[PDB]
RNA sequence: GCGCCAAGCGUCCGUCCCGGCGGGCGGGCGCGACCCGCUCCGGGGACAGUGCCAGGUGGGGAGUUUGACCGGGGCGGUAC
């Protein structure tokens, strides 16, 4: 094997290294309508839906 | 001072070559960089706030008024 070949490792710590490209899903600034779909999914899990509109989920 | 655009591993290809495996040449994916959980994070919160009515305050502002007689008017008087 070719002895100039190493290892060239980086840690993410806190300072001293910059961060990879990791998943940011969780934390993007969503259009508008995005958010309404999504906040209004919580809304029906969130309140007390009355047995005539809850009986749909079954 | 320097710090990014991955090293290193582990696999999958070639309509590509040279002796099913090997070598070369060019690529792909995964780990490196854990998984799951519904609101980006934090601070308040059925209060603040807004809409409508009710009470108080309000020369900041608006509009108006501030009699008459009278040896001039005013002051004084009322002989109004």
């Amino acid at each position: 094997v070719n002895p100039l070949f190493e290892k060239r490792p980086k840690n993410f710590g806190i300072g001293q290294d910059i961060q990879p490209k990791r998943d940011l899903t969780r934390f993007v600034k969503w259009p508008r309508y995005i958010r309404l779909q999504r906040q209004r999914a919580i809304l029906y899990k969130r309140l007390k839906v009355p047995p005539a509109i809850n009986q749909f989920t079954q």
